């Protein structure tokens, strides 16, 4: 049980760029894409918003009764399809080698971590086991069935029906927007009718980045393409974007909302490579009143300049690197026989390394982390 100062800092934030190595997707029907050409060719949206339509006419709730959910049992809640996806890269692309980092593991998990100094309210629990010469990094999904529980009933205790129901409403107003602000291709190749709202469809772009001497690999979402996908698959990353909703901003509390809000995107486009953003600002009756395209690298200025402790994105990427650092110092490489659990504590404030004791060893590296055909893959090279 090992703990590392939530002041930890990184000498420098020690940047890399990013690049996208392999894609795959979910589909609206829940089935999963990983060939490259058709992905690219069938699961990319494309961002398409007049600005025509911002006039305050659109319900970002309206057929809120048809949304299609993807019940939470079944959203990539393990490794599987990114360890399909890894291993088909891995052969067909890397000859037949292991992909050459140090980390394997989710964006927004990593975004978890790199955003904790400004959440130091929210929990984090991530299991981590050495395989292959290489780290491992998923959420547990017995721990985040639980506290996905808690917090509804929480809610529900401390909600009425019409607030309980206008947060569905929020929730759902995202994907409205998403829905109505792109196109299934470019412009010319729509019909009229194009020019379900749904939680099925997710693009996963998986790149190969780092931080200071550690390098990552990440898989995470992408909302959409701001113009094209490059045919030679250089600079891919440059062309994705990221679409959010908030409400206006008609007070300082909600200013100060937004401000943290935007500090999460900027960590998850920031690590992702993502280099747009575009908000959609509602109303209280959800209706789109305005529209800003934010690029990434602006953001951390905006938000240190804000004139509303005080939230720094270069403190957290000196944080965030201290964090991977002390992860492959603390954590053998070699040993494949434990199993690890990084967690921070909100009531007690700290930051803890634990090696598990309850064998979870035994699930993790034999169907919510590491699965059978990824090992006898990794085993056979
Ligand atoms: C699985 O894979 C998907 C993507 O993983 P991630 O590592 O990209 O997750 P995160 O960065 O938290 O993305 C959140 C997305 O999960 C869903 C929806 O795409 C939602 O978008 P918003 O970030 O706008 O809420 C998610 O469904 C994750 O739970
Ligand atoms: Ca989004």
């Amino acid at each position: 049980m090992k703990t590392l100062s939530l002041q930890s800092r990184a000498k420098t934030t020690a940047l890399k760029q990013p690049k996208e190595i392999f894609a795959f997707a979910r589909d609206i029907d829940g089935e999963f894409v990983y060939d490259q050409k058709i992905v690219k060719d069938e699961n990319v949206s494309y961002y398409y918003l007049p600005d025509s339509k911002i006039d305050g006419s659109i319900d970002l709730q309206a057929g809120y009764a048809k949304f299609k959910k993807i019940p939470e049992e079944k959203n990539m809640s393990d490794m599987k399809c990114l360890l399909t996806a890894l291993t088909k890269y891995e052969q067909e692309h890397n000859n037949g080698e292991k992909v050459n980092v140090d980390i394997i593991t989710y964006r927004g998990l990593m975004t978890k971590l790199l955003a904790l100094p400004y959440n130091l309210n929210d929990p984090v629990d991530l299991n981590v086991l050495a395989y292959d010469g290489q780290l491992f990094i998923n959420s547990d999904e017995e721990i985040e069935l639980a506290r996905r529980k808690e917090e509804d009933e929480h809610k529900q205790q401390s909600m009425t029906p019409e607030k309980y129901d206008h947060m569905k409403r929020c929730e759902f107003s995202g994907y409205k927007f998403e829905a109505i602000a792109t196109l299934p291709k470019p412009w010319a190749d729509c019909s009229r009718q194009q020019i379900m709202v749904n939680n099925y469809e997710q693009y996963i772009s998986v790149i190969k980045t780092g931080i200071g001497e550690a390098k990552m690999l990440l898989a995470g979402e992408v909302d959409c393409v701001w113009d094209y996908i490059p045919e030679d698959g250089k600079d891919v990353l440059s062309h994705y974007m990221e679409l959010k909703t908030t409400r206006i901003l008609e007070s300082n509390g909600q200013v100060v909302n937004f401000e943290k809000k935007l500090f999460k995107t900027w960590a998850q486009c920031f690590l992702m490579g993502i280099r747009k953003v575009v908000y959609g600002f509602r109303d209280d009756s959800f209706f789109l009143r305005d529209v800003e395209l934010y690029k990434t690298e602006e953001i951390p200025l905006l938000i240190k300049n804000n004139a509303l402790g005080k939230i720094n994105c270069t403190t957290a990427l000196k944080w965030y690197g201290a964090v991977i650092e002390w992860l492959l110092q603390e954590i053998p490489r070699d040993d494949t026989s434990k199993a690890y659990r990084v967690s921070f504590d909100p009531s007690t404030r700290t930051f803890t390394l634990r090696e598990l004791m309850g064998n979870e060893n035994s699930r993790l590296r034999n169907g919510e982390m590491l699965t059978s055909e990824f090992k006898q893959w990794r085993e056979s090279i």
